[PDB]
DNA sequence: ATATATATATATATATATATAT
DNA sequence: ATATATATATATATATATATAT
């Protein structure tokens, strides 16, 4: 039982991916864009849901390779570390298509990387973070999908917007986007159940997320799924630590204080 | 009928070159300055049609090559990339020539480049993106049209204009300037109903650059050409996606709603 | 006695670590966040007890290293030096790890860091005074805790949560908080008593902190750990230096109008 | 016709030397300082007449060379490129005197470089556009004229005083200075005739230069020669393309728009 | 005819310089100043003639410069704009004197400065409308009247003098003065007819300003040549608009009306 | 005669110094400074006499200087611009020592202003219109005078003092003082005939400064000196340019009405 | 004898240390604060005694150097220069311990200064002037206190005390303090007396200090320590300059008008 | 003969922050 | 509250001769 609590806490150390209304939007959206070769720019608040649902976007199209062949990778998803240079962003471009680096010069790199990036087919950029990279990048990034016919997805904070907006073409460019929804209100109430089932996983306590614990969570999380899923992780792992078998009301007070 | 589908989302996604009074205007100008060596600026605004009035001009003039001699490219276009050194320059004009380089110092490739510059009798070399290239080469790039008697035309967005105001002979050489239309006014409705024909080639749905659709298309696009393209070819895909033959209203709003 | 003098001198220079309730809660906390890999930011006010905490925090669980393998280090204390960058703080956190840094570019102490922090098994990183890190390593320390699976834990003066505030996911993913107690009431009375005997360690005076110096304290600490150990080790010292066996109403006195 | 129609575009196109008092006075200086081997800088505005005035002063003293000795050239006039090194200032010294290079350590080259430059008794240097080269070749010219005996003389835009500025002895040694006159006046108005006559060679359109015409070369070229050829020959070529004889106002005024 | 009607308006339109006592006098007073080189300030009301008399005088002496030495401008006049701060009026001065500004430090233009400043000769530098220029510019130009022994006439509306008041040595530096003077009386009643012939320039039409026009322009302007100039040129246009030949009483009571 | 006019004048523009009796005060009093490396501050009124006074003082003692070795100035005097740095402060001392500056860092050059201020054995430091300087450089005139035994010796309008009055050590080091005399009464009377023989320098006119002309002095200069120089230098150079050879009462009544 | 008046103004010049009870009240207060490794921060008046009575203490304890090992310099005593940064204290730190600095970066600067610093085995770190250095060194002042237990001794103005309010831990951590005594009443007298003996070392006048010259005195000093030593200084001075043996009535009213 | 590190500093902003001012 | 210098520590690519030891 033991060896099982070691299960339940690694479990839920562990994120999931619960697919709500949010990633599926998302997901419907790239695919008109990548159909189109158009880059957009999804933008929404922190602590959101992004990051996750591009990454589920990257997996469901995870690449066939063919038998001896470069594998054709439809969707390469790359965030880049503070302030990347040109040289960073395609060392992780050409890092991702699974080519090592070799040692060169900036065009060198951007050489390569052209060269690998029409090879594997590549049909959608997803640069998450994309506030991070310098302005003098935006151009490589402007050059690649003006010549490779490439729909480069700029996923970030508000901040990315005032980060392309004191550039020129960039924010010219990339002017389709996709805000993360809030989702406050009974959306907001399915959700709250949908993470009882799909990730807490416990024998059924007829807890249910009745008003009061709806009460409780829209007062602490106010709306970001993150929020949700770290206090819910949080209340779980302390009352399975002690003892108790399901989520007591206490537990669920103690979170919301000790974030608020 | 897939098959037909398959092709009519290939060729909404590729670009066109349909001809309009801007483009027009900016060949007629561009043969005037050349005739007479004449280096000038044509800036503009951005998402606007400035690198394609440049490349259709570029293939209007293919070079003619003699026979067993090297081609007499009269007209050369580079749109150098982000902070073009001297070196870098050099390289893409001998590039363009389809001259590979052969690896030495920025001086060699600097002597190679006046070589196959004055033996492929290149009259104007047209500079995309002239707001990219370092300050450090402006020296150069004077140099070519000091000596080679080269009418080199500077395309880029007023950025390009400030770029060369802090410097100082670049703003006295490169003073004649052409600015690109905004286009809105009747002007502006043609354009419209000359991409129905054009360039959507689909069933006609009889709009007639419609006031409805016209008030839509002011109200989305201001005028930019980039944003007509963008928006009539982001309508058209969808429509036909749906299994719409036509392009409705409903899809109208949509894409005017996700611009702004 | 005079041996026995630089004894006591040298013994009362030297800080002890005398537990009580609040380190208590402060492991308990930050069990309760390593166990779920949980990043928090354990805020309090200056001169309350926050760095010997976390350091005995870091020595409860000092790392058991297999025979010949890397020692799995759970916990990695480091408090930064005055506007960190990315660069220092891997400098800093491999070094804690005892793997001497090979010359290189920030790129390569990246990698580097990732390696031997995932090596290690570290489970908690406590960044002492993160307030001094730039802006431009939270995205690092995001990074970090994004990928690794690590409980950050941001330990600072109040001046870090306006440092956290003004960039925006940093506050988002560090919310989880524990403000340090001012423990002041019957529990700082306690406190009082609790120093005499653990740290002060003299031959009893039947001094008993009565109700005049613990006015006395009261009035001058107000209620800083930081300032009863300052206050009693220095009156302990004077009254020493002086001859005085035990510590008189002079010497509290003296103390406490050299500090307001 | 039409082959004299090709007869006047190229001639037209083809620059010419007119002589006017600025260049006068410029050779009348350039003399002095050489009989005195005396080191000026002849500065001046950018679009001025700077190069040209150099350049007809390098023509008039063309090296007469003895029978079967080196050519005596009195005068060198060499423009070096951007960020011009040591290297590459004794690689266009050497050059310009027509002695090819060979292959050797910049030491090699500074030795042969002095040994061609006593020989061919070289009194005079004009180093065009002086603001391009490195502040660690002024070293190098400053030895040229220190043991030589040679009157080095720095032209450049304003930029060059600037240059030498930061720098020490340059700024001592080329202290001489004569500016580039801006021309506006009544003088002004007799080049703007003497244009018409010299350069433009066109059948007497009674044309004269009226008070309008010059109205309209006032306001635009603002007394730059390289302003008022500009514009004149752009109005030529345009007149004789569309059949005009004569330069019409219009022409005129289309130039005058497309400048400012 | 039409072509007559529009030299009318535009030689209306532009603004003449009719010779009249004021204009004299602060001539005849800036040359006494000037070969003392003596700092005054020529103050005045609004709407007056300050301007124009101010310029007057700058061109009479048009610099009339050495064959190729910097021209000797005697006098130097700027009218700074709003909040002149110091590096703002060193670029208006070495831009008056035509040499364009190497960019640089607040230190770096006042060397410059200085250095054109005396190397031009300059013997007065008129400061128009010297009530914008900031406190602490006032060090500068009494820096500048202090070392170069130029005569510095500040002119401005009665604000100048206030603005001085508060200020210390300003306005002990600045106390020689000469107000404009109103004009009004037999004097005016000259300057009346004295427009009719000079800038009017009309057949005459036996107007003759008779006591009827001169109690409406005593009426209307005030005696502010400015309100003169501004209602006999609107007049003018009016009654040739309307075909009238000469002005006649209805549009002499229409912009009399429309001003009070 | 009219060569004997230019001479006049050009001799009457110059300025000179007249010794009386403030002078005298001053340099008695900075003498027994000096020797005491005391530093003052010597306020006084505006256009009273102040830097001619010290500028005489830096005179008398010229730096002689050995036949080899730096030349020992015992005073120093510099008048600061509009708000001189710490860097600006010490450029102006080590030029005034001429020592041309080395490029560097602020702290490069405090330490070189130290050395070669200890060097030439400067005695007194007098800082001219030192209410200019910043704030935060009277630090470094603090540590100047602190380390080097150097009497600093602050000039200014009374400005000056509410200037050091907001600061505190500056206050209290620099509080030895001495104001200016406002000379008014007989004294004034012996100066106004002192300036008709040493100054003025005319033929005797036997005008000795009457009663009359002495009511006009002192009811127009109200005792400044700068007014009683400025007031009789116009009014010489008004009565020779008119031909009168000597001052009528005309002219003092107008060089009167145009200052008050 | 004026070998002796040499000796006697040079010997006057130079100041002295006479030892009074606020040295030694401050001497007894560091040697507490020191043997407890203590942070304190002694603040006081300008012109009082301050820096004077830290240079003492620095200097009865002279280090005693070990026969061959780095100098064991218990007190180390720098007074920064205006604004010092991070990198500048710590070159004046390794400085004081007389290790040249090796070029390089600020956190090179300060692993050394740590190096040196627990090398030279440091006591207390009395940083004079301590109002002068930048918020951002505070943190590293932190650092080295809070690191090597060195009792740092931040002396200055009472600006000192506002400039460490503003900031939140140097505030908590600096908080013992020693305010300097203004020194007014019979303790004054003494210190009076005491000058004329120990400092101004005279044959006998009887002069005593009389009631009168006490009155003079404490109006015109007011109790500042700098202020006595001036004058007494400066009357001293001026009467063997005069010839008087003593020091007169009148030299002393002379001193005091010329401060108040 | 040749590739070879091998430093070579070396620019150039590069923002980046911080006043200080109205 | 918005604007404008201004010093400054620093990271970065880069490309240039350059000796030199096989
Ligand atoms: N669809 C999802 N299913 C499950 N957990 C999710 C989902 N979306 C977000 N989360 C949780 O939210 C956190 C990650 O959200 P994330 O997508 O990174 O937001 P984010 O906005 O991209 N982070 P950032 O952009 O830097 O502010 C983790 O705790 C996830 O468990
Ligand atoms: N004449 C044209 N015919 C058809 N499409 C055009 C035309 N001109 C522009 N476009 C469309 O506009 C986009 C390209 O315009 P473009 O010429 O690049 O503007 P641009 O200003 O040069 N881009 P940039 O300069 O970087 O801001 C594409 O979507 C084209 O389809
Ligand atoms: N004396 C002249 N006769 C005829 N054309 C002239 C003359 N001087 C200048 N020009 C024209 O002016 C242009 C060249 O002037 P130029 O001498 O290069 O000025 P510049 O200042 O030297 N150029 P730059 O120094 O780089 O700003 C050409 O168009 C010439 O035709
Ligand atoms: N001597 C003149 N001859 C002709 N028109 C004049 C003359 N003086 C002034 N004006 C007219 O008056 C106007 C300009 O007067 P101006 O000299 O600017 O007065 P001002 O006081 O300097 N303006 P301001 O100082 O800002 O109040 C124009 O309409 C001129 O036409
Ligand atoms: N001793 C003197 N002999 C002759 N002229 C003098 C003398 N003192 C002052 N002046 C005149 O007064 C003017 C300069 O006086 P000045 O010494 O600058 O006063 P100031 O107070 O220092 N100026 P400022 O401090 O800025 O208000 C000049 O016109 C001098 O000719
Ligand atoms: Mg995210
Ligand atoms: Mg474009
Ligand atoms: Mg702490
Ligand atoms: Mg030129
Ligand atoms: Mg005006
Ligand atoms: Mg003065
Ligand atoms: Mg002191």
């Amino acid at each position: 039982d033991d060896e099982w609590l070691q299960a339940e806490i690694a479990r839920l150390k562990g994120k999931s991916i619960v697919p709500l209304q949010q990633v599926k939007t998302l997901h419907d959206w790239l695919d008109g864009k990548r159909k189109a070769r158009k880059s957009c720019r999804v933008v929404g608040e922190s602590r959101t849901g992004k990051t996750v649902a591009c990454d589920a976007y990257r997996y469901r199209h995870k690449p066939q390779q063919e038998a001896g062949r470069p594998p054709t990778v439809p969707v390469v998803y790359i965030r880049p570390h503070q302030k990347c240079g040109p040289k960073d962003l395609f060392k992780k471009i050409t890092e991702y298509l699974k080519y090592r680096v070799t040692k060169g010069t900036v065009s060198d790199f951007r050489d390569r990387t052209i060269e690998v990036l029409k090879g594997c087919g590549v049909e959608m950029l997803i640069i998450d973070e994309a506030d991070r990279l310098k302005p003098e990048t935006f151009a490589d990034v402007r050059d690649i999908a003006e010549d490779l016919g490439i729909a480069v997805v700029l996923v970030g904070t508000d901040r990315l917007d005032a980060v392309i907006k004191r550039d020129e073409q960039v924010l010219e460019r990339f002017r389709a986007h996709l805000r993360f929804g809030k989702l406050s209100g009974e959306d907001f109430k399915n959700t709250v159940e949908m993470w009882e089932q799909m990730v807490l996983k416990l024998p059924v306590s007829s807890n249910l997320k009745s008003k009061e614990m709806l009460r409780i969570l829209t007062s602490a999380t106010e709306g970001y799924i993150g929020r949700l899923d770290e206090i819910l992780r949080e209340a779980a792992i302390r009352s399975l630590s002690r003892g108790l078998k399901k989520i007591d009301k206490a537990v669920l007070q103690e979170v919301a204080k000790e974030y608020k």
